């Protein structure tokens, strides 16, 4: 007999394996936020079609609770609109928050708000967006509402659904604390990043989103996006990686500082999938004639693949029902198991 | 308040990351063992002085409970020898056993039952046996008992410690239960890999363990290794890697039917250190203008590295007094918490 959440935030770390969460007990100042948890999960990512997952399956896997096919938004293996936790939530008098450092029409973001055939569908994504039940967001993404090649202005027609939207800079919450809903579309397509000086944008974005949503003793659910670990993991880039992941782990200490003081609120961290191959190799140092050997001492980030792999992936849960998180499960079961502790109705 | 467990059973996977432990739910027939666990944590694997663990170091950090350097073989960071859970065992009472895939006198078996200052010294750790609180091993290594520098006869000496030892076979459970204590010793060096028909000896001979040391109602400890994972790692060479973890699997469903009838073992499942980087990437197809791309429908493994990696591992537990290792902790703290609920005392 579990406590019941009356919030909940998702975090998603956007293709962390448990090598590249590993980074941040290495390459980060201080603990990470990650040791906080104790209820601990692995889940199984692959899609109904795909033994290696895409994002958009990934997500949907979370958001809507199937699985599908690789490239699907909010649909399932047959195309259909399948409901996802953002409707529910709404339905059951809960306000709903999407956080990302992609473009707020990007597969993962997109996942908890549209439903879509293919995730390249991008403009049709972002004009989903002004159907949806959503009351805040914040990311990347202008240019998909502004500057399409159909030429419509959905920027005006998301104002007509009564969003607030700021695309200069996050504010505080005093300054929108009487909107309805709130949008901020703050760069054309994808966020800064961190190297690029993005800042504490995610852990910023989280905390305005956790005040918002909360306005007049309201329960909420949010999710929000370490969008790029996954780019760096593409790239094979070490430092572009770790400084993702880094911030990430920031959003992380953001949502876990709100839940122990609030005390009725579960945080749920995971990722979709791996990429990259990410691993902590030992540094390779080189000598005069040899040439090349293994200094275990010190480690030299290393990589295999510019593509996704397949390994099961850590879920870290703290906060009433956290413990509906443990086990081995397939990710699809992230969706059934917030149903459950939350008690909502589906 | 946890249970006190009686009966311990730690199951050491060598070099199997998350990644590798993953490759059983798609490379083997049926639903792996690792599914039947809940209570899941983490490792950190550094030794004292290196970021990047050995075998020998990663296994003292198990078997005494302490950060030493990389090759120390039950020895502290200044190789002052410490006492270890098998010698703590002995003390209270408790029978022992050590079963292994590699020679006896490997890293990670030597770590439970002898104090040597480097990890090669494998005729010296044979001889450290003689002198050791053990009831039962089973593994390779007749070469340092039988074929040595010093032209000793090991075997003898243990036969005179009450040992019943045997080269040929291992044996139905009748063969043995009225020996003091038990010995096999089944190959010269390494037992040979499942690919060349090693068969299911790690179950067989945890069965065995647990079947002879618990003769008489008495309490045990066995620590039983998935030796040679580590070495398909270090090969980078997949079906070698996944047909040893694949075995290791069947070893933790013998311990756990074990432990779930018994009702008074506490099974605990964990890795000392990744290898090799191994992922399990997209399988990659050819072109003939550009060859290479992925298609994410298949896995086709990879790795990106020749040692070790240090990324935190996966610990898995069942049974009384399996929630004490969730959450996330240094390696060595895996000894503290099985004195803990076991209270095994010095
Ligand atoms: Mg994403
Ligand atoms: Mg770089
Ligand atoms: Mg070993
Ligand atoms: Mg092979
Ligand atoms: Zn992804
Ligand atoms: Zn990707
Ligand atoms: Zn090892
Ligand atoms: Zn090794």
């Amino acid at each position: 007999q579990l406590k019941t959440p009356k919030n909940v935030i998702l975090l998603i770390s956007d293709g962390a394996g448990l090598s590249q969460i590993s980074s941040t007990f290495y390459f980060k100042s201080g603990t990470p936020n990650y040791t906080q948890f104790k209820n601990i999960g692995l889940i199984k990512t692959s899609s109904s079609r795909e033994d290696v997952t895409d994002s958009a399956s990934g997500a949907t896997a979370f958001s809507c609770g199937i699985k599908t096919y690789n490239a699907a938004i909010g649909v399932a293996d047959d195309s259909t609109a399948v409901k996802s936790i953002v409707e529910i939530a709404a339905l059951n008098n809960i306000k709903t928050g999407v956080v990302a450092t992609s473009s707020i029409t990007d597969a993962t973001p997109a996942s908890f708000y549209a439903h879509a055939l293919n995730r390249g569908l991008e403009e049709e994504i972002a004009m989903d967006m002004t159907e949806s039940d959503l009351d805040f967001f914040a990311g990347g993404g202008l240019n998909y509402f502004t500057k399409r090649k159909d030429k419509k202005d959905v920027l005006a027609i998301l104002k007509g659904n009564q969003f607030t939207i700021n695309t200069t800079a996050l504010t505080d919450f005093s300054s929108i604390a009487s909107n309805r809903k709130m949008g901020f579309l703050l760069a054309d397509e994808a966020m800064p990043t961190m190297e690029k000086g993005r800042g504490n944008f995610l852990s910023a974005a989280t905390d305005l989103a956790i005040q918002f949503l909360s306005k007049d003793n309201s329960a909420f659910f949010i999710m929000s996006e370490g969008s790029q670990i996954d780019w760096g993991g593409h790239a094979n880039n070490a430092s572009y990686l770790i400084s993702e992941i880094n911030d990430f782990d920031d959003a992380i200490g953001t949502a876990l500082a709100f839940a122990k003081k609030d005390g009725n609120t579960l945080v749920i961290v995971t990722s979709d999938h791996e990429t990259g191959g990410f691993t902590l190799a030992a540094k390779k140092n080189k000598r005069e004639d040899g040439s090349e050997y293994s200094d275990y001492t010190e480690i030299g980030p290393t990589f295999s693949t510019g593509g996704h792999s397949a390994t099961l992936i850590p879920v870290f849960a703290y906060g009433p029902g956290s413990e509906e998180f443990i086990g081995i499960y397939e990710n699809n079961e992230i969706f059934h198991k917030i149903l459950k502790v939350t008690k909502w109705n589906q």
